């Protein structure tokens, strides 16, 4: 899967994930690319926050969907 | 300080928050009290949808106000 995401400050990246990574994850990849440590992010997809333990699939996150990053 | 929040059966309990807590760490609470997962959460203050990145004093909610639970039915 594809996913991309948007840091609420302008860009797009993109990610090549698979339906069952956990957001803590995804943030450990987000952190990789931006250099943000995960405690310090929080992404959002469609007006709400996901928790880390919840994997990406139980959002219902499809291909080529749009997250967002906020810098707690 | 303490403040209410009104539940899903309309009934009302109390919380323990200081005014630097964010919506993020309220929710938690709520959490404790009502078994609601943080993602299923909407609270509600003066008829308006609070985000967890805030903070109690960012919407000058003082001693004793009294938030609204709403169990999210869906959204993404």
């Amino acid at each position: 899967m594809q996913i991309f995401v948007k840091t609420l400050t302008g860009k797009t990246i993109t990610l090549e994930v698979e339906p069952s990574d956990t957001i803590e994850n995804v943030k450990a990849k987000i952190q990789d690319k931006e250099g943000i440590p995960p405690d310090q992010q929080r992404l959002i997809f469609a007006g709400k926050q996901l928790e880390d333990g919840r994997t990406l699939s139980d959002y219902n996150i499809q291909k080529e969907s749009t997250l967002h990053l906020v810098l707690r």
